């Protein structure tokens, strides 16, 4: 039910957003994700996540609910190939979500595993 | 404004309920804390907080809400000296809150300072 360990990797990194604790998508990001066509390095793209997020100087008490980036109801978590899988989400614009450039309305990420152990965001779109 | 401080602290406890990273915790809890009369280690209280988050063993996408929680709008901020102030505030009982046993409905914690820099949960009751 690898399914479940999707959900799994794509909560942490849903909660990583709302905590803004970004030291957990250390293992939930690839060494290289591609974002929006183009390849990344891991601390690069967690470094636009953090800076965006601070972009938004909002109250110390807002946007602490997935609800707040997601429509957890218009989730998809679909197999690609062995070592491949789709998540398709309706994702909502905040005063944090405009700040990521990357962040569509409808949103796609890939989740591939180099070791069939640990399945890791290679691309974001 | 240290009432400001105080709500960023809050938030840092209540993100690191969310997030289940408890890593977080440790910028918040004092060394000691008073748990409904009884003092205890951060460690022993920090592990107290995973163990019963563990105990709900919930969907990986249940409760990621501050909602889940608490009652955000019942929340009051209220200094009692030069080094103690007093929130209070309407919480909640999830699948997770009702294994923690500290957890009231109407919760008071004190956030103290030692080094009038850094405000600590030095009582949960």
């Amino acid at each position: 039910n690898q399914d479940k360990i999707i959900k799994f990797q794509f909560g942490k990194f849903a909660r990583a957003l709302i905590s803004r604790n970004f030291d957990l998508f250390d293992s939930v990001i690839a060494d290289k994700v591609n974002v929006m066509g183009q390849f990344e390095s891991k601390n690069d793209f967690i470094s636009t996540l953090s800076s965006a997020s601070s972009k938004a100087d909002a109250d110390e008490l807002e946007y602490l609910s997935v609800d707040d980036y997601y429509d957890l109801k218009s989730l998809k978590i679909s197999k690609s190939n062995d070592t491949s899988f789709a998540v398709n989400v309706n994702a909502k614009k905040n005063d944090v979500t405009k700040n990521f450039p990357f962040w569509k309305e409808r949103q796609t990420l890939i989740f591939t595993t180099e070791d069939d152990n640990n399945w890791f965001l290679s691309s974001i779109n």
